[PDB]
């Protein structure tokens, strides 16, 4: 039916646009998952299991974007003054200025995909999903 | 903007979804991927090749989902007559019951999300979407 055609297509859009993603980001020497977890740092520092947990991978995989992202010198870990373990992944300027031009590439991409629908089209379609992105979340989780 | 939303939004959905339909695929045996190569193979043999690329995963990933639904008696390995070399991957009849099954379950799931819209809301969004994947994958590919 309709309703499930909806969630299908959701799904397949997804999957074309991290194939693609992954392949534009690569020119920023990025992965789509290392690009999201400079997303998430930059509006504030952030635990290493939220990163695991809002992007639904394994710690493992959190593990090796961080330790790649910290390597190109994006993000650094933080320690709290007298409890050095309590670590939060924390975003650096020049991780700043990396997550912008992925933005940007992001932007670009989004412009292309949503090519055939007008400004009023594209408000349609992102109040109502953003219905379905509130329900699944509570289900979820 | 907006049109950066749409596909960030689309993003969040698809992992949440992802998420919870691993849970309750899981009272059928399966993951995602396997429903997901169940769902492939349900109107016809597909090539191992086909079912990598369709969902983008690995082949070692595609290998592992059918040599699993191949042991669970879901799927069986098609060779030519000729060259047996030439592999299909084709559902068998316990194969279809269990992505019945998985269909209802999906099913449920959709109308549980898609519950704050109408059934004109869930057409206009699926409507428009539709442009959108039509888009990505032929830039993606
Ligand atoms: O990706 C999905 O969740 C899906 C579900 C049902 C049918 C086709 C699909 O791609
Ligand atoms: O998932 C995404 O592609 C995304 C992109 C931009 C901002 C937040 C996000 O989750």
């Amino acid at each position: 039916e309709n309703r499930i055609q909806i969630m299908s297509t959701i799904a397949k859009i997804y999957r074309a646009m991290s194939r693609e993603l992954n392949r534009r980001l690569g020119e920023l020497n990025l992965s789509y998952l290392d690009f999201l977890v400079l997303r998430a740092t930059s509006d504030g520092p952030k635990t290493m299991a939220y990163l695991a947990n809002r992007y639904f991978v394994t710690q493992s995989a959190i593990t090796a974007s961080v330790d790649k992202l910290e390597e190109m010198g994006l993000v650094v870990r933080v320690r709290d003054r007298e409890d050095r373990r309590k670590i939060l992944i924390e975003i650096t300027e020049k991780g700043l200025e990396t997550f912008n031009k992925g933005i940007e590439i992001y932007k670009k991409l989004a412009n292309e995909v949503t090519g055939d629908l007008s400004e009023d089209e594209v408000i349609l379609v992102l109040d109502k999903i953003s219905k379905i992105l509130k329900r699944i979340e509570e289900i979820s989780q």
